[PDB]
């Protein structure tokens, strides 16, 4: 009964509806070029993708109404992808305002850091628990959202695409991440000339060329097989890097 939670993962972020609406309004203020959006309609489409649906049965088609309302052209040559190093990627685009992560787009901004899910055959948002991607099920409202929007983002990228990776993780490139499983395989060689990785070093660990890490070799192989050039740089001093990006 009431002491048993449905799922293993965190539940919907508190005040999720109010937060998504408020973020939409704020985004349209910061980015007047997305001001045409009707934020109530955006919320209605977002809610519609998952309310009353079994949260292991969500599809990319469920999010298509939201994807349509959130259509946004960003400069295709100015895209920064990332994997497991969100804070530094966002700090970078806060300074370097001509480059964009997915979370700098309306749809990514709405969802960033939030969790949500519904309950099968009720109108209610589940604020207690939501599916864990590993322990429960992969086709859940959050995972499918990121898969859908990330595919579209990667498909739109062109020219030189950059990706920030965390050189302090055991898997610098992880093939089962959203970057590895969705984004890499949707970079189109007809549009994308080069994927350049920036491998961020942690602490005082600056003695190795992490572009030689086996997972980077793996990434390199995957990209080469898509007929896209691969480039890799070490960022040994991310503190100084960011300062230089601010004060070049
Ligand atoms: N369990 C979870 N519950 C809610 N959100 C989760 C989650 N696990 C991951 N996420 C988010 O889901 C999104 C995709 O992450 P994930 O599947 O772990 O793989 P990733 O390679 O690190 O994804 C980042 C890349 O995917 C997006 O397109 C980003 O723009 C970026 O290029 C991220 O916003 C995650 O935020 P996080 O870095 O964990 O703070």
């Amino acid at each position: 009964e009431f002491w048993r939670q449905t799922w293993s993962g965190p539940g919907t972020t508190k005040r999720f509806p109010e937060t998504v609406l408020a973020r939409c309004v704020k985004y349209t203020e910061i980015h007047p070029e997305m001001r045409h959006v009707d934020c109530q309609s955006v919320w209605d489409a977002f809610k519609g993708a998952f309310i009353s649906k079994h949260p292991c049965d969500i599809t990319e088609e469920d999010y298509q109404p939201l994807m349509k309302l959130g259509t946004q052209t960003v400069p295709c040559n100015k895209i920064l992808l990332w994997s497991r190093i969100k804070d530094l990627a966002h700090q970078f685009t806060q300074v370097q305002r001509d480059m964009f992560t997915l979370e700098d787009t309306l749809l990514g901004y709405l969802a960033d850091d939030l969790t949500w899910c519904g309950e099968f055959d009720t109108s209610k948002i589940n604020y207690q628990s939501c599916p864990d991607w590993r322990k429960d099920c992969s086709n859940n409202p959050v995972s499918v959202f990121w898969k859908t929007v990330s595919r579209r983002f990667a498909e739109a990228a062109c020219d030189v695409v950059h990706v920030m990776l965390d050189g302090s993780r055991s898997k610098i490139f992880d093939k089962d991440s959203t970057f590895g499983s969705v984004e890499v395989h949707n970079l189109q060689p007809e549009k994308v000339q080069t994927l350049e990785a920036w491998v961020i070093h942690g602490g005082r660990e600056d003695s190795r060329d992490l572009c030689q890490d086996p997972t980077i070799k793996e990434l390199e192989s995957i990209i080469s097989k898509r007929n896209i050039q691969f480039s890799c740089k070490n960022i040994y001093r991310p503190d100084k890097f960011l300062q230089c990006v601010k004060n070049p």
